[PDB]
């Protein structure tokens, strides 16, 4: 039981549990160059046949931010040639783009990168994208949502499989990855970005998680268990929700006769889908219009009113 | 608005949302002597009639741990007199009863305190006990449970009203409580939790939260919104789990054939109920028998075995 099987074990556990790969032939990996993506790439190449995968390629997006961006790219290309993998690289002034598009460098880099990945996925014929997101990212994301404001979705954070994205390392904790990378003497790009605490993610990773571990050494493992519990509870809530939805939402309204009597949790659920919004406040504003007649003005010029035992727009 | 309104609005906001007081006539305040308690009292005394209380009393518990704990008892005795309030003081060797019963000083103090409070409540006839538990406490508890691994149950933390307890400062932030006490030129016992980070709660408070608030200064406000959503969903899951429980349970067993195919989330909550344990592993361990017939052992000699379409506790031992 070494740093390698320890991980492979968790990755196969994910497979059995989530059907991470189930027919996909070509896997494009979002290759940052960092440990995670490296360890990930090593695991997919090893489990390639186990997954019945015809191909595994890397896609590296050069943000043009770090002054090392140019060298890191070259390292990725070399990493690709090394393992004889197809490598597609995209470059875009994340800087400019963020400005001209009033976006923050982060979401902008996210946008341009994912846009690049799809460009390659779609134009080169790969069936999905693999991402090195791991259990610690999951932990960090969830704590970031807990901090910024959230519901189950935030707490659950990302999923092991969503649309064309696959996160094989989902169950793996950073420390295991880091050990894995070591055990197998892998190479990788440094996380310069790391420790700029000015970034919430790093704040959580470097200040919060550490303090939390003084109370629970096994924070990551107990967390994952929390998430699992939450995910099924969430699924049940969403299912039991859709049911209530098309049983009350008839046409362009909501049979308030039925909603009011049904469970608060579900109401907010139905209302959330209908209203198109997801913030606690608005949702709760529309909901009031189930006992208290009237109307309510919300976001993008849209408003809903209560024509007696029905709730529709305006 | 001024610091007074800032707090009272929230206290009334809570009354509306939870019906904190709805008939109780004699309120026993768990009076520590700290701001929360001071402000809680000040506030409840300002709403005495509003809430239709026939009497508000103080109940201070001397843990007998700190040397100051003495001046403290005397403070509450004075405070109580300054307010013309009935107060019930209580000395107890926390340190001694102390975990001779195997339990952290806190655990014991908690026990003895609430024992003492529940004691005063029964003997002197109080309808409930009001605590100074506030929004920052909730935030702290939630993170504590978040940390210690848990589900919605721990995520929700304590409720604003529960059994014989009431927490009027639920929506109130610690800072609002402090601005308030200062604004009203109130006196109170110093905190000191800043010298006991050794305790998880205290660590979350002084070393964790402050950091989270550099990301979102309104963390408390943001946090409250999540609790509201979660409490609802948890209450829903409980209703369902509870129904399914009574549905699948026969005698001292569970009809596997009938539970085996209902939603996972409910299977887990039902096992929990039956099993008498909340640990994920114990629970999954038992769930495994819904499809895989056999036997399983948990902790205190309690072993479950699946007999045909049934799942029961083995009577051995
Ligand atoms: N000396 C005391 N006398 C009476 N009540 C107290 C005293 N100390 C603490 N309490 C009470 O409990 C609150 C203070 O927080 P404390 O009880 O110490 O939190 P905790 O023990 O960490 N867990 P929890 O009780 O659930 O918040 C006050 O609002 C009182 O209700």
């Amino acid at each position: 039981m070494n740093p390698e099987s320890r991980v492979i074990r968790k990755v196969l556990a994910l497979q059995n549990d989530e059907k991470i790969f189930s027919g996909e032939r070509r896997v494009l990996i979002a290759f940052s160059g960092g440990v995670d993506s490296v360890v990930l790439t090593d695991v997919l190449l090893k489990l390639k046949n186990y997954f019945s995968l015809k191909e595994v390629a890397l896609a590296h997006f050069n943000h043009m931010l770090r002054e090392s961006a140019e060298r890191d790219e070259e390292f990725c290309k070399e990493f690709a040639k090394e393992r004889n993998m197809k490598i597609f690289v995209g470059k875009e002034d994340v800087r400019a783009f963020a400005k001209e598009n009033r976006m923050s460098l982060e979401e902008a880099g996210r946008f341009l990168r994912y846009k690049f990945l799809k460009e390659i996925l779609e134009s080169e014929g790969f069936d999905c994208i693999a991402t090195a997101h791991h259990l610690n990212d999951l932990l960090e994301t969830s704590l970031l949502f807990f901090t910024r404001g959230t519901g189950l979705d935030g707490l659950i954070g990302f999923l092991p499989k969503e649309e064309v994205i696959r996160r094989p390392l989902y169950y793996v904790k950073r420390s295991e990855i880091e050990e894995y990378a070591k055990f197998k003497g892998l190479r990788w790009v440094e996380d310069e970005t790391n420790y700029e605490v000015s970034i919430p993610r790093n704040r959580i990773r470097h200040r919060v998680i550490p303090e939390l571990k003084r109370i629970n050494e096994n924070l990551e493992d107990t967390f994952l268990k929390m998430v699992k519990v939450l995910r099924a509870e969430r699924e049940f809530l969403e299912e039991e929700a859709q049911k209530l939805y098309k049983e009350v939402k008839k046409g362009n309204c909501l049979d308030v006769k039925k909603l009011k009597e049904k469970p608060l949790a579900l109401q907010r659920r139905v209302i959330r889908k209908f209203i198109g919004e997801k913030d606690y406040e608005k949702v709760e504003l529309v909901r009031s219009l189930l006992e208290k007649g009237g109307e309510v003005n919300l976001g993008k010029g849209k408003v809903l009113k209560r024509k007696e035992r029905w709730l529709c727009f305006s």
